[PDB]
């Protein structure tokens, strides 16, 4: 209760960031008040809200949140945050419609007293922002922005920083963005994470870490990147004796550390814990929900490998149903909601919950992972909602770093997932010790430039099924999409795609290798695409359905336009 107050409830002053702003831009109200509360993070102690109304009858009820200003600096090798001023309350809003808005502030504290501001008027003009990310109504396999443009996530996990904190994201995000990346994922737990809200407590949230998440969200805004916020990770509910980076003994949920839980199993049903968790969701919506750069709320990293003493499928399912419904109801902008599992096939009892808007796969597999990805993507089409391969690698033990310095494993996965019908790229691990130091971003740039002008929302892509392969000197395989106007092929050498010792192909690719015959009607334009340099190798106009395959070392992309 470091932030208690026991004065009669009064608004003391408000600051408004701007009277005029663009569609989907941040409108921020700062509020100085006094009142009676033991915990500014608990709406039963103090409840700040902004009530906004556009000219079209839509009303938004935005919970407010407690805020401390900081000034960051880098002390040789660690970030250090210096508090500036007293903490206070904020409301963060983002307008969907343009035109005029009226809003007022309402506050209630534990005494039952209620105060409110007069109504203020703001004006919203048109802007360049595409809006929030939703499931496409045209093709449930894909995401869209509110303005109808596709959102095809290309990026990686970038879930926490080193001790340099936000200064690491100052380096990683611009590199990702300039190489076609528009997506990453961050962790808000366990308590050691860069953005951990529950750092010392499950009842009060860490204002420094929340400030760091502000900063990284703002950087994503400037770079047109979109973030999945992962609220909790399995480590929090896993006992030391169970291994796999366990954290229960250190987590603030545990009664030993001041929390309400005697054991991780009680997380799903303990009424005190459920109440604090809803307060946390309210804090997250209040502080970050305005942002169109929040791609999705993700409840859990790999909830299936919490302690087996704590996984009760019926209670975990009901908890996801109830929390998705609650989160949805208090989120004025209705961001996408998801959850994840370490078991690659997932848990159908939870994945089929309608409050979870898309499903995920995590897979770390060293052999024939191309076939595993294709198989999992075909399988999860049963849910009729988008599928994100949210984590991918060779080995949960990190073998990738030593055996694949050139990123061939990432390469194979991102081409396989895009051209098998997943909503976006497979999302690699190892951002800090693999992708960045080895400068593997060029793999994403080549993929992004290949799909850049393809509208997956209108192509009605189906997986390629009835081709004839005519290759003699090699075991070539193909993964393809067939659509209205395009056929997209990724061909790979089964003997070379899983060998990681050779240097990146520098292909002087003239010779004829073989052919693939497809059920299409000429004429067609065939584009051969170097997947490593990210450029057209050759372009060919054809009058027959026999498409030559030129020589390639490891793999080759082909884009075929139906004319
Ligand atoms: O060093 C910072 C921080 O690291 C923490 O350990 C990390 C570890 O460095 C590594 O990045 C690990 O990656 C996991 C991650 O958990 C993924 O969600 C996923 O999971 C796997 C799980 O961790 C087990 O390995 C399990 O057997 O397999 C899962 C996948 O099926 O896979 C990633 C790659 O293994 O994440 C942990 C944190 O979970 C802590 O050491 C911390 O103290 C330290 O400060
Ligand atoms: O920014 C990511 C990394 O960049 C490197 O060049 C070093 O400066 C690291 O200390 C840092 O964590």
């Amino acid at each position: 209760s470091r932030y208690k107050d026991n004065r009669p409830l009064n608004i003391l002053g408000i600051d408004i960031s701007k009277m005029e702003l663009g569609r989907y831009n941040l409108f921020e109200v700062s509020i100085f008040l006094q009142g009676s509360y033991l915990n500014p993070f608990d709406p039963q102690e103090i409840d700040v809200e902004g009530i906004f109304e556009d000219q079209y009858g839509n009303q938004y009820r935005v919970p407010g949140f407690f805020y401390q200003e900081y000034k960051r600096e880098l002390k040789n090798d660690y970030e250090y945050l210096v508090p500036v001023g007293d903490p206070y309350f904020k409301i963060r809003f983002s307008p969907i419609n343009i035109g005029s808005y009226k809003f007022f502030i309402k506050v209630k504290d534990k005494t039952g007293r209620e105060v409110s501001s007069d109504k203020y008027t703001i004006y919203v003009k048109e802007s360049e922002k595409p809006g929030y990310i939703r499931v496409s109504e045209k093709n449930w396999r894909y995401f869209k922005f509110d303005n109808g443009r596709q959102f095809l996530p290309i990026g990686a996990n970038i879930c926490w920083a080193t001790s340099k904190g936000t200064y690491d994201y100052d380096v990683w995000l611009p590199k990702c963005a300039e190489n076609g990346g528009n997506y990453f994922r961050v962790w808000l737990g366990p308590s050691w994470a860069t953005f951990a809200l529950e750092r010392e407590s499950v009842k009060e949230y860490d204002l420094k870490n929340a400030w760091k998440l502000d900063y990284v969200l703002n950087l994503a805004e400037k770079l047109n990147m979109y973030i999945m916020f992962c609220f909790d990770s399995y480590n929090e509910l896993r006992y030391q004796k169970e291994g796999a980076y366990p954290y229960w003994e250190h987590t603030p949920h545990y009664e030993k550390n001041g929390g309400p839980l005697k054991e991780p199993k009680d997380f799903w049903t303990n009424n005190e814990m459920i109440k604090y968790y809803k307060n946390k969701l309210r804090y997250i919506v209040a502080r970050y929900g305005y942002s169109t750069n929040v791609f999705a709320w993700e409840f859990w990293n790999q909830v299936d490998i919490i302690s087996p003493t704590a996984f009760v499928i019926g209670e975990v399912k009901k908890w996801h149903e109830d929390m998705a419904k609650y989160l949805n109801s208090i989120d004025p902008w209705k961001h996408l909601i998801t959850t994840s599992f370490a078991f690659s096939p997932g848990k159908p009892e939870i994945d089929s919950i309608s409050g979870l808007n898309f499903v995920q796969t995590h897979i770390y597999k060293s052999n024939r992972y191309i076939d595993a990805l294709l198989s999992l993507i075909a399988y999860k089409e049963k849910y009729r909602k988008p599928h994100l391969v949210g984590e991918f690698g060779l080995d949960a033990g990190g073998n990738d770093l030593w055996v694949d310095p050139n990123g061939y494993v990432i390469h194979n996965a991102i081409w396989t997932t895009i051209l098998s019908g997943a909503s976006g790229t497979a999302m690699s691990w190892w951002w800090d010790n693999h992708i960045h130091p080895n400068n593997l971003y060029f793999h994403y740039r080549a993929l992004a430039d290949f799909v850049k002008d393809i509208n997956f929302l209108e192509e009605k892509f189906e997986r390629l099924t009835n081709y004839k392969f005519n290759v003699y000197n090699r075991e070539i395989k193909v993964i393809g999409l067939q659509g209205k106007k395009y056929i997209l092929l990724w061909l790979y050498n089964a003997k070379e795609a899983y060998q990681y010792k050779k240097d990146i192909p520098n292909m002087d690719s003239s010779k004829f290798l073989g052919s693939i015959e497809l059920l299409i009607k000429p004429p067609i334009k065939v584009i051969y695409y170097d997947t490593y340099r990210g450029e057209k190798i050759k372009e060919l106009d054809l009058d027959k359905n026999v498409i030559p395959i030129i020589e390639f070392e490891r793999d080759l992309a082909i884009k075929i336009e139906l004319l």
